[PDB]
């Protein structure tokens, strides 16, 4: 993907960079708002990171680690705040966009899962669209920093879990994406992910736990085939396993049909879409048993089954509502995402712990943490996988 002189040549070019601590201003996580402050040493000067930038969105490759750098963070910020979620960049100075930093393996590494890498949509992006949009979409007042959420997605709660570093290549389409970017595909997200790890010293992708959800952004916004959706999800898992790849989190898809937006489509509309992800999840099921039949790790949680239980008796899982949006948003409008929104009535009551939904599309941080439990738990904090 990238020659081997071409990557000598940008490992050599070494220079240093400095990290953006952010961190959710309050202590509720009914209140998404965050901000930020340069990383600090103890003694009160700045942390710097030594490395090399490399892009095909620029990525800093460090040999620092994500917990010294999360640490640094963590001491620079001193907040006595639970819901702080802190999360980081690389970035030169005030004019910088929020730069991913990977942290470059040992050569001696043990035979065991070191990281994980998400492939999917808005049920697992942590931020792909957010520089693009120059931090307005979604806002970062009713959206937690280009989180289609209040908080973490379930691949940084699982992540976190296990204290592994997450590289995301996940980018959704129901907000309006695509106004912002293009190549939000999976197809196209397999071949970033396979450019950026050339750059990258000492990789085994053996060691990767590649996490992914895929299907309805394709089956919501582009109407596309079952069949087609079918190829490209077989084609991801045939690159990634050809591309050395050992270690998978699969999952079925939840009825989307059951999200708040579809109050306004029309029933034809619902029963096409429904369909679709069931013919899917059948597939989904066929792959995942047969990449286990070869023997790779395969990890397949039934999301559809728990989404449906969650739906029908939310009671039953600690939620009061699972029909309406946390926000005050009452239609269907991508334009809504530009805007700051009150949250309604029953969600300030409750809290947005107790809400299943927090927009008209997406879940609450709470959903995405019941699912990563309920994940870990299925899977026995993940017993076919080494860590
Ligand atoms: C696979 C992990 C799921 C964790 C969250 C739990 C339940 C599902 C939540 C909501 C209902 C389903 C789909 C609508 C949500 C996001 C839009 C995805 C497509 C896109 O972005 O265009
Ligand atoms: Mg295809």
């Amino acid at each position: 993907m990238v020659s081997a002189a071409e990557v000598v040549s940008a490992q050599e070019n070494q220079t240093y960079t400095y990290v953006r601590c952010w961190y959710r201003t309050s202590h509720s996580k009914d209140d998404a708002a965050t901000d930020w402050k340069w990383a600090k040493n103890q003694d009160g000067s700045d942390f710097t990171i030594d490395g090399y930038w490399w892009s095909s969105k620029n990525m800093f490759y460090t040999n620092t680690s994500q917990n010294v750098i999360r640490q640094r963070c963590e001491e620079t910020l001193d907040l006595a705040n639970e819901n702080a979620d802190i999360t980081f960049f690389a970035a030169d100075n005030r004019y910088s966009y929020n730069h991913t930093i990977w942290s470059n393996d040992a050569a001696m590494q043990p035979d065991q899962i070191n990281k994980v890498v998400a492939l999917g949509d808005s049920l697992s992006d942590t931020g792909n669209i957010f520089n693009a949009s120059q931090w307005r979409f979604p806002n970062p007042n009713s959206w937690f920093l280009g989180h289609f959420s209040n908080g973490f997605v379930w691949t940084e709660y699982v992540a976190k879990a296990k204290n592994l570093p997450l590289y995301n290549w996940a980018v959704g389409g129901a907000a309006g994406e695509n106004q912002y970017i293009a190549l939000t595909g999976v197809g196209e997200q397999v071949s970033s992910y396979l450019t950026y790890t050339k750059l990258a010293k000492n990789y085994n992708p053996a060691n990767t736990l590649f996490t992914l959800e895929f299907g309805l952004n394709d089956f919501m916004n582009y109407n596309r085939s079952v069949p087609e959706v079918k190829a490209d999800y077989a084609e991801a898992l045939i690159r990634l396993t050809d591309a050395g790849a050992k270690n998978f989190m699969l999952m079925t898809l939840p009825d989307a049909t059951k999200a708040p937006q579809f109050k306004y489509s029309t029933q034809e509309e619902i029963e096409t879409i429904r369909a679709k992800v069931l013919k899917m999840n059948e597939f989904i099921k066929a792959q995942a048993m047969y990449y286990k039949a070869q023997g790779y790790n395969i990890a397949l949680f039934d999301t559809h089954a728990l989404f449906e239980k969650l739906t029908s008796a939310p009671e039953e899982h600690g939620f009061v509502n699972a029909s309406d949006p946390c926000l005050d948003i009452n239609r269907s409008s991508s334009v809504d995402y530009m805007y700051t929104h009150s949250l309604r009535s029953e969600c300030a009551a409750s809290g947005a712990d107790k809400f299943v939904f927090w927009d008209v599309t997406h879940p609450t941080t709470a959903t995405h943490r019941y699912v990563a439990e309920k994940m870990l738990e299925s899977s026995n904090n993940l017993e076919e996988f080494r860590f």
